[PDB]
């Protein structure tokens, strides 16, 4: 019952506050997984971990300016361009 | 044989060139699907369309500065925060 979960975080980093929110979101997601691009994370989590992480993420983002999408994927992925 | 495909584009928009590359990538992906966040796209494509789109995307990005990931998902997704 472990799941691959993809988290995509849309935040304006032109501001120092949006910069800090990304750093906080990255730190939260990296407890459960990997930062694969600047604001994209791949976490392998069970249901309890996903509930905990979603709750934490909800407290970290600006729900009026940012958005976060969570994709639930026993799971193909291609990478083109620079390695991060 | 239609597939849901998620495309995540990592580009520095602080520069006008990176700004333009995002606009070009968005226009390419929007021929096959939807811009769901600033640099995230959901496209429903067959194999031929995916080959064409991947080839086009390869010509549009800066392969030394940007990165693009392509996730192949008969396919759950949650959205938190602002609606784009």
């Amino acid at each position: 019952h472990m799941m691959l979960v993809l988290i995509t975080y849309d935040v304006q980093t032109s501001s120092m506050g949006g910069t800090k929110r990304l750093r906080k979101v990255a730190k939260a997601c990296q407890n459960y997984g990997q930062r694969v691009q600047n604001s994209v994370f791949e976490c392998i989590v069970d249901s309890t971990q996903l509930t905990s992480l979603k709750l934490e993420l909800t407290s970290l983002i600006d729900e009026e300016k940012d958005s976060l999408r969570i994709y639930r994927l026993n799971y193909k992925v291609e990478h083109i361009g620079a390695k991060p």
